[PDB]
């Protein structure tokens, strides 16, 4: 019995496991329950805290993945499979994971809490790209990750109902945050220095905690990678949530109480079987069950809340990858595949814009087509294929990030912004997709430090830089290394100067204006258009 | 005669003429100035098509420029060369339908390609007698035969009650056409070749050239065309019949007149100055780069809108040279956008930019206007008053000249034309407008006409070499339909503009440089998106 691996939390005693990182050992405490299993009558309900347990609880292995859709597009292909469940699926899934240095930190240590993405319909904290041992070992971080409910189980809402009030997967996250406040000191973490970080739906999630008061007392700084609470996909109105839940109910054969009662009788997979039959249009970058503007967790729309918020004592790191849109084109737009170069026709480009901007009127779609067409090379298939990716990336991620970045800065936040431009040498998706959505994550987590993964030396040194920016941000709210004059400074993003940095193999470069002209189109003109069209 | 210069006596259909020997820097040229080509359009003949000149007896003195057609005189900046150079330099009269011919001295031996100039000035102003339209240098240096005509402007040229007998519209264009017919019948007497006639014009003059391309009866009267900083398509060059009627009727009210016969009869009693004095009160909006009396779509001279005619025309037989100056819009800002002056740097606020967009795009709805502001804003520096000033200039230049030209060039090339395109980017060293205006609308003309060859005008040496190059491109185009020198083969070539490659050339003090796409992205906004906005 190794006493570094024995921890007493409020609910009782835990035994972790010593893991091998390249540089030395780390302590891992995996599969720690933070809620009563949300099963049976508890399906669609807010989480309750985990009852205390007897003896020593085994925290040496990852727990089950929350019940979710499993991708079939390309069976056996790493590029897709690396996001799929790597443990058994279960509704009993509300567990979290802590990595700390071994031996446990001598003094209170800043805590990073990771919130995974997956369109709010998928994901797990157990995926290889979310492995906390490298940050723990190399930077001395205390790293936490939690499972939260996805799909119908986390986000099916009959707004105003007692029994499916909405947003319960966000409440799972909040409960894990409260758990860290109450317990993390036992592991050597500092509950007074907690930084949330997440990517895509997880970044959206972090943003929603920024915009929901009860969560604000549970963390100090935030990182939003390739996602925002504002924007076209991260939330639905109460009326639309109700529509989709009643449609799903109808499709599985089901007074809210009577309707939800019958949904609870249904096997998990029966619900997943009809998850993708409830969206209003043929779309990509659109998810059926997502956070709802309930007037409770979210008191108003994210837009309203970011415009009117006071963000004075907040620090935020935000950014995007170079090719946010490409990944999504192969899941919906005719002409696109990982197995060819996806050179497309102009006709195919117009059709793809209707699918990528599903809420666009005929005229708005035309405006999108006209803005993104290169009028020097209007029928060039390479240009049209890349234009399609940009439409999707800009509309869904880049322009929402620019918007958020600017509102936070204007309203007193300390903001830092990046664009991530390195394509991993070991990437299995084709070259045309460039640096796709999700593919900075393996670098921030420091996976290239594992020599068995076959990254280059240059990538390892890069990963080390990124780990430093992130953990320095966690420590001080400023990604800049205070043990460095030599390396170029990362300036705060401001609405005036609009400075952001490029994260790539070359040293930091400072740039101005995150797609400024194109995002004025999406952020300023299109709204005016359709609030008139 | 007996003691007169025998090389200055020429006969035309209407009778004998006596011209004058003028000095060009390189040597003498022959000028026949003030040749009547129509009966004076005065009295009962105001607003009516021109009738051809009845023959005169004896020798008509053709040694001085004749009257300028009755028109508005600019007094925005009295005594200032930049404005006065465009103002009338002879007496204003409704008796003004005269033309001018410059030829080599002695007159050429064999039939010589002819250039016909059509002036601009908003269809409300201009004269063939202005110094910048002096044909002596082209005639002497290139051996050209050059012809310029006065044509009626403003109400006199363009006021219309469409469908009427007494004011059918487009009579100023018919003035131009009669001058073209005159050239066909008479130019051989001067040594010109009526089988090689190239029209060229700037601004409203270029729009006029384009309307002759689009009007069948005009097309037998020339072979090739140059359109400088203007087009028949676009927001200003024409009005609909209903809009012409409304403007004509309002003007009649304003001067104390209101059945068409009766209304026109009463207009014909008004002093010409009374019409000019009320001419600017009939525009539908507060505006710049809009003119009250312009060509009307009458279903006669213009059988359909120019937009429709360029979309469906067959232009296989056509060779055209078209282009724009670097800063088409700047000139117009000082005539009505608050914040703008020739006497300061005209740095404006963002509020002043939105107000200026409404004046510069007066037909635009609120949504259209914000589309324009959003497109033209620099979102890295959305309140920089230097960018905002230059954006205002670009808005007006792009909307009225650059994108209409881009579109004209595109359609003509698609429909069979041989098109050559330029941007003119040299600012005259002697320009009296402020530096912020750049290369303003109309400031290429003095170079094409070769004024820098006159050393008394104080242009630089480089400017003189430059003018000689331009004169060569223009006259080579007149001669052959191709601006390229057939026996210079070392100097960089000017390729035709095509829809595929969208090639055009920079005209400046450096050797020709080929560029691609004439404001391709921005012109897609004006030419494709804004229209679609309108349709709902
Ligand atoms: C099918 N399954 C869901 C049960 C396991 C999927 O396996 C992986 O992709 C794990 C390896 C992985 O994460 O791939 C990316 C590794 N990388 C980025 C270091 C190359
Ligand atoms: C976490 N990650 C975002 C980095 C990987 C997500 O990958 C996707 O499948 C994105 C494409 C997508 O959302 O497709 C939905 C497929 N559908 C409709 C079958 C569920
Ligand atoms: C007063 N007026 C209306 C009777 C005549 C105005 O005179 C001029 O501006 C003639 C000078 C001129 O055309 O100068 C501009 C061209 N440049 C630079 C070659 C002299
Ligand atoms: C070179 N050019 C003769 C072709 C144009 C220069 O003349 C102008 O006045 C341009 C500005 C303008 O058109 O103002 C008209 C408005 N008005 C009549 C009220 C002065």
């Amino acid at each position: 019995e190794d006493p570094q691996l024995l921890v007493r939390v409020r609910g009782g005693q835990l035994r972790g496991i010593r893991l091998k990182a390249p540089g030395g050992p780390v302590s891992a405490f995996l599969g720690i329950p933070f809620a009563e299993p949300p099963v049976g009558s508890r399906r669609f309900m807010p989480p309750e805290p985990k009852r205390p347990w007897s003896g020593v609880l085994d925290a040496t292995t990852f727990q089950n993945v929350c019940y979710q859709y499993v991708d079939t597009l390309y069976p056996g292909f790493e590029g897709t499979e690396m996001w799929n469940p790597n443990r058994e699926l279960s509704e009993d899934c509300l567990y979290l994971n802590v990595w700390t240095p071994y031996p446990r930190p001598a003094s209170p240590t800043p805590v990073l809490i990771w919130i995974y993405g997956g369109g709010f319909y998928s994901g797990a904290a157990s995926l290889d790209v979310y492995d906390g041992r490298f940050l723990a070992q190399v930077e001395g971080a205390v790293l936490v990750s939690m499972n939260y409910r996805v799909g119908t189980f986390g986000f099916l809402a009959l707004p105003g109902s007692r029994e499916a009030p909405g947003n319960v997967g966000l409440l799972d996250q909040r409960l894990a945050l409260q758990w860290v406040q109450e317990n993390i000191a036992a592991f050597g973490g500092d509950p007074m220095s907690v930084t949330l970080f997440g990517e895509a739906a997880g970044a959206a999630s972090v943003g929603m905690h920024i915009l929901s008061l009860p969560s604000r007392s549970l963390f100090h700084r935030a990182v939003l990678q390739s996602g925002t609470p504002n924007g076209p996909w991260a939330t639905v109105s109460a009326g639309e949530a109700r529509r989709r839940a009643t449609l799903l109910a109808r499709l599985v054969g089901c007074n809210d109480t009577e309707l939800i009662a019958c949904l609870r009788t249904r096997p998990a997979q029966d619900l997943v079987d009809h998850e993708w039959h409830v969206l209003p249009q043929e779309s990509i970058f659109r998810f059926s069950f997502v956070p709802v503007v309930d007037g409770d967790f979210l008191s108003d729309t994210p837009e309203a809340l970011i415009n009117t918020g006071d963000f004075q004592d907040l620090q935020v790191l935000v950014g995007v990858v170079k090719d946010e849109g490409s990944y999504f084109l192969v899941y919906g737009v005719p002409g696109f595949s990982k197995d060819n170069e996806s050179l497309i026709s102009r006709a195919q480009f117009l059709a793809g814009v209707r699918i990528g901007v599903p809420q666009a009127s005929d005229l708005a779609a035309e405006a999108v087509v006209l803005h993104y067409t290169d009028w020097l090379h209007p029928e060039d298939p390479t240009h049209l294929r890349d234009a399609m990716s940009a439409v999707v990336g800009d509309h869904n991620v880049v322009c929402p990030v620019a918007q958020l970045a600017g509102r936070l800065a204007a309203q007193g936040a300390r903001v830092y912004a990046y664009i991530f431009e390195h394509r991993a040498s070991t990437l299995t998706w084709p070259l045309w997709m460039g640096v796709p959505h999700g593919y900075e994550i393996e670098f921030i987590f420091g996976l290239p430090l594992d020599p068995s993964l076959n990254y280059t030396t240059e990538e390892r040194i890069f990963a080390q830089r990124l780990m430093k920016y992130w953990t320095n941000f966690a420590r001080t709210g400023d990604p800049n290394d205070p043990r460095d004059s030599k390396s170029p400074q990362w300036p705060p993003y401001t609405t005036a100067a609009q400075q952001y940095v490029s994260l790539n193999l070359k040293p930091l470069e400072v740039r101005r204006g995150l797609r400024a002209q194109t995002c004025a189109f999406w952020n300023r003109f299109l709204p005016k258009l359709l609030s008139a069209t």
